[PDB]
């Protein structure tokens, strides 16, 4: 129904920043949510960022508020995570999903593969 892949993820330098982009199949749904999740070794999953399609509606978990922000580019259907001020504790699969209610990661029925971010001291 609809892909997702994911890139810009590996290994990056503490204090550092990386963007990570989303790319999805056909176009955004008009009233559900485009999020990111990361999941690290032996941890549930857990959301870190969502929006609606119109792009003015953003949540965030309390962990990465000030250092992480979600957009897209409308001109794509491509929604991307800008990561600042990485520490070693955000080192995990990072996920991008579709068709879901903010970071109700049991509400979304499209996931990407995931992509590596390890942040290293």
């Amino acid at each position: 129904q609809v892909q997702l892949v994911e890139s810009g993820g590996g290994l990056v330098q503490a204090g550092g920043s990386l963007r990570l982009s989303c790319a999805a199949s056909g176009y955004p749904h008009p009233y559900l949510h485009m999020g990111w999740f990361r999941q690290a070794p032996g941890k549930e999953r857990e959301g870190v960022a969502a929006m609606d399609s119109g792009g003015g509606g953003t949540l965030y978990a309390d962990s990465v508020k000030g250092r992480f922000t979600i957009s897209r580019d409308k001109g794509k259907n491509t929604v991307y995570l800008q990561m600042d001020s990485l520490k070693p504790e955000d080192t995990a699969t990072y996920y991008c999903a579709a068709g879901g209610y903010q970071l109700r990661d049991r509400t979304y029925g499209h996931w990407g593969q995931g992509t590596q971010v390890t942040v290293s001291s």
